[PDB]
């Protein structure tokens, strides 16, 4: 098959797979995606470091012999698994099969999930690797950074020492599918948006640890040493301390003046309230968006959680309970953990008709979720004029909190 | 607008709206519905039963003139609100206006429901009726019965007893939009799994207060001669003993031998769990329901839950959470409270990658949900041979258990 690797460096070719069709990835919503391997070719061996989805072995065989003829290199010499999510390993069995002499290096977490995902591999060389381990290439040098939880218990960052090359594994990705492999290639505003609603979905628990292991890459010396971040999703980063400047800002709950306002309705009196609370928030000058749960996915409204400083939450009660829309994003957030960043002030809202109960079930379930819920909006049935000027009076307060 | 009733009895006519179009209503899919308003006249007075949803008042009408035209009567004397909801009571402003004379009755609580809804009713005669009160309309006499929680607060039952006709608000109604209006004229599976899926999505969590009120329409000795059921949505039972039965049966765990089976996946390992667990119930000879949480709606998933005695629930465990989807079923399954009609027998399993945590959680939540979790099938990554033979017996034993 023809499908061209992308030199990114004399020696380092990306010759990963184009996932355009992909829409939806574990609950992520997305235009596509890529599955980013790279070659990397010293003088006297050649790493292939991560791979791609199970089935597309085809195209990431035809970039890497496409890769190789460039450098005038015979294989692949070295399986680096940064990480064996099967997006990144699922042709390992396949890349075992043609390089049978390629020993994986992965750490020794790694391993097991490698062999649980394909008991075959039992037969393949690994070589465990640790921090601080290096792979040389003749020339070049790959230097191994376990980063745990980050995000899995088996992943690492492999630096590629002389081309100052982070090869990140999902860290710094983006869900972007584009011809372009730079991140200078595209316009500014969707790779920053993918990275952000990447870094919300997939990073925002782990905002303690990529700090921890941001000081850790300062104190082994390797940040100064970064030219380029190359991760498993999405643009290339020539210019990695944007993307570094952006994962500290969203690690550390650097956020504009903004509410997210969410909201799912049967009847509609919901939708009235949550929008009077935006118009509300809006009368601040704050950024303010609005999300409906009928239509709206999940990765989207966290991507705007992670720049927002507060958010409303709104549902009616159905038998005592929230709109169980509502039960989907909650879960969620409880999993992404935002106040591992900043704990976000909420305001929950919503009609009800009888005993209500969803506002005290979502304040309970965002308490768990890390939200600061300090108030509460509640109206029997349709909201009146004065019950919607106080949803707007909410919100207004939850802006002014929030400036 | 031409739109014709429908003489359902001796002048009982008919009035509604279909609504072809609707597909989704609170969370509930349905292949549209039908906005059951009924022209009860008698000798002296022409009470409207219930009305319909709002932006419907043309073919409404068009159906009461139709009607009134069918009986040789001037006017709507009475409008009866047996429940508040929007569905049923939307076009009430419209049908005040068209008739400033008729008073309106309904349960105390109903003109709190009423006015909130529609504030300019603040001046509409309301009269309010409990249970054992009547409405003579003339040698034709309605009575009401509240029906508190069945499904709302608001809610009562209208009786044209001696005719043995129950109108009876959304109790036994289904969410079918057919041109034929009894239930003898339509495919009896369809009109039975439609009378299913609304047991299993609006009553379920009301079965014990169903029961309690079938004893008290015996003790008030009204059930005697019932003849028609004439409910909100959906078909008319001119056989109200089938639908009685079936909401028994519903209202009292009456199951045939059934697992359904539920999960959510993001790469596919708690799908083979599940189909591993489907497997071995099916071996044991039981029905056999698989629902896939991207794919399969929730009110779907719970109109095979009534009819099952045992669940299996899935997922994946995704930062120390099950896959969110779950977390809508759950807080709809909260809701619901199937442990008011039985106590189902649930499995949970998924697959993990690090700590896991979903299946305990699922454990945990689904048995505040009203089921009794017989334990627990967590795997790490990809099944082995031996970690699915575990799931199908997982699902044989469930299975076993409830044959
Ligand atoms: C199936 C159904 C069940 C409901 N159960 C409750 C309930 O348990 N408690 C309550 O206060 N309201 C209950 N409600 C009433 C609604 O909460 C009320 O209609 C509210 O105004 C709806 O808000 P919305 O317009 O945003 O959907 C229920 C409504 C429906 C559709
Ligand atoms: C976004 C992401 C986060 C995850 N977090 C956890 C975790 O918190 N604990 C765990 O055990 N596994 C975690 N996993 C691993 C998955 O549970 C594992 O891949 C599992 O085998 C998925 O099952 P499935 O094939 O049915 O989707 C995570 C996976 C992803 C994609
Ligand atoms: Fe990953
Ligand atoms: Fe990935
Ligand atoms: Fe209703
Ligand atoms: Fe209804």
């Amino acid at each position: 098959m023809k499908a061209a690797a992308k030199r990114i460096s004399d020696g380092v070719y990306w010759t990963g797979v184009l996932d355009w069709d992909l829409r939806n990835y574990h609950g992520y919503t997305l235009q596509g995606t890529t599955y980013n391997a790279y070659l990397v070719c010293g003088d006297e061996g050649v790493a292939l470091i991560d791979n791609s989805y199970p089935g597309t072995f085809d195209e990431l065989m035809a970039r890497v012999e496409d890769a190789l003829q460039q450098v005038g290199m015979e294989r692949v010499d070295y399986i680096i698994q940064n990480h064996v999510e099967k997006d990144h390993s699922g042709v390992l069995v396949e890349l075992h099969r043609r390089f049978p002499e390629a020993p994986i290096y992965c750490t020794e977490v790694a391993v097991k999930g490698l062999l649980k995902h394909y008991p075959s591999l039992r037969e393949a060389e690994f070589m465990t690797v640790k921090t601080g381990d290096v792979l040389d290439l003749g020339g070049k040098t790959l230097t191994f950074l376990e980063t745990p939880l980050l995000h899995w218990p088996d992943s690492m960052f492999t630096l590629l020492d002389e081309d100052g090359i982070l090869f990140s594994n999902d860290a710094f990705g983006q869900h972007l599918c584009c011809p372009q492999r730079l991140d200078r290639e595209i316009p500014e505003y969707i790779l920053m948006d993918a990275a952000r609603k990447f870094y919300a979905n997939l990073i925002t628990p782990l905002s303690k640890l990529v700090l921890k292991k941001f000081d850790e890459v300062k104190e082994l010396g390797l940040l100064e040493r970064i030219q380029m971040i190359a991760p498993s999703h999405g643009q290339i980063w020539t210019d990695p301390m944007k993307i570094i400047e952006a994962y500290t800002g969203w690690a550390t709950g650097m956020v504009d003046e903004r509410v997210t306002v969410i909201y799912d309705t049967m009847h509609g009196s919901t939708r009235k309230m949550a929008h009077a609370i935006a118009e509300g928030a809006m009368s601040e000058g704050v950024d303010v968006r609005v999300y409906c749960l009928h239509e709206d996915d999940r990765s989207e409204i966290v991507k705007d959680i992670l720049e927002s400083g507060a958010i409303a939450l709104g549902a009616p009660t159905i038998y005592d309970e929230p709109y169980p829309s509502v039960g989907d994003l909650l879960m969620y957030l409880r999993g992404l953990k935002f106040n591992r960043t900043l704990t976000r002030k909420a305001l929950v809202f919503g009609s009800m008709g009888g005993n209500g109960g969803a506002t005290g079930t979502m304040k309970e379930l965002l308490a768990e979720a890390g939200f600061d819920v300090a108030c509460e909006e509640e109206v029997y049935y349709v909201p009146t004029g004065d019950e919607l000027d106080a949803c707007f009076e909410a919100g207004r307060k939850l802006a002014a909190e929030i400036r």
